[PDB]
DNA sequence: GTCTAAACGTCGGTTAGGAGCATTTG
DNA sequence: CAAATGCTCCTAACCGACGTTTAGACA
């Protein structure tokens, strides 16, 4: 059974919250105008939205070209409130889901059915996400974007939360470089990340400080966390990940990573053919796993 | 001269985010 | 029959995952 917190980890990475405000002629104001929750992952990770729904006892699982969990009814958005309202988000998204559970409150009372409350969603949802399209800009001209709080000090909740978030927008790897200098060919060596904009990089650093390792790398937008040191993958982020565990495909991923982890460690990577053996364990890897 | 750690670099798709018709409800 | 909800298609970037070079401690 999974942890609260690593599905507020795992949503600060991977969930969406959306105001849909549409034409319909056959409607009073002109417009209708639902609010919804969504977690849209690969077809391959469908268990993960399972073991949500299990934890959540509601939200609709749908697998096509992609496998979705939406929550679009009164009864299903109240759960999701519910549960972000006694486990919070830390990321930016925090900022877009307490406008999201404003605009809630406007529609479970029929407020969105006046004029005067449908021109307030709309002042909520141009301050959510990417805002206003040009269609609903020239619909609704000179709408006062409602006021956009900044997630500052945002600490650490939970160790489940790291767990969550890192099943979404982590990555366990292994960098094989073609470095002459070396004996065996190439150079080994296993990485651990996490990725995200850089609106949240104040996130990322006292993440570091939580973690006690890691360092930050700027792209040529995003921001990175690395850890290369060994000896902090050693002690601190393997026994870390193995207490706080990782859901999904990704689970099978550390476990190969761990694996290779170990060879590095009793210097199999300096030999040929326990080089080619940690290769054949990498192209099972991510990418390369079918 | 070995090998580690980390800084630097790059591809492509799984995410995040969206809009609207079709069906149910009360 | 109008509001709520179920259901179906659409779009591209912030991701994940892959590479190479450089600044050094061991010697
Ligand atoms: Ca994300
Ligand atoms: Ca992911
Ligand atoms: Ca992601």
């Amino acid at each position: 059974n999974i942890s609260p917190w690593t599905i507020t980890g795992f949503a600060d990475a991977e969930s969406s919250f959306m105001l849909t405000v549409s034409k319909d002629s056959k409607r009073n104001t002109g417009w209708s105008v639902r609010p919804r929750f969504r977690i849209g992952l690969h077809n391959k990770d469908v268990t993960i939205l399972k073991s949500i729904r299990e934890y959540l006892g509601a939200g609709i699982i749908t697998s096509d070209i992609d496998a979705r969990i939406r929550f679009e009814s009164l009864k299903e958005l109240e759960v999701v409130i519910n549960h972000f309202d006694k486990y919070p988000l830390i990321t930016q998204k925090r900022a877009d889901y307490l406008l999201f559970k404003k605009a809630f409150y406007l529609i479970k009372n029929k407020e969105h059915l006046t004029e005067e409350g449908l021109n307030q969603i709309l002042t909520l949802k141009a301050s959510l996400n990417l805002g206003l399209s040009e269609e609903l800009k020239e619909a609704f001209p000179n709408t006062i974007p409602a006021e956009r709080l900044l997630v500052t000090g945002q600490e650490i909740p939970d160790s489940n939360w790291v767990a969550g978030f890192t099943a979404g927008d982590g990555s366990f790897y292994i960098r094989i470089a073609k470095n002459s200098t070396l004996k065996t060919g190439y150079q080994v060596q296993s990485v651990f990340q996490i990725t995200q904009d850089t609106r949240d990089i104040e996130l990322m650093k006292n993440l570091i400080s939580y973690l006690n390792c890691g360092n930050i790398r700027i792209r040529k937008t995003c921001v990175d966390l690395v850890v290369t040191n060994l000896n902090d993958i050693k002690e601190k982020i393997i026994p870390f990940f193995n207490k706080n565990h990782i859901i999904g495909v990704k689970l099978q991923d550390y476990r190969d990573w761990c694996k290779v982890v170990t060879l590095i460690d009793n210097k199999e990577h300096l030999t040929s053919e326990g080089l080619e053996k940690i290769q054949k364990i990498k192209e099972g890897m991510n990418r390369g796993r079918s």
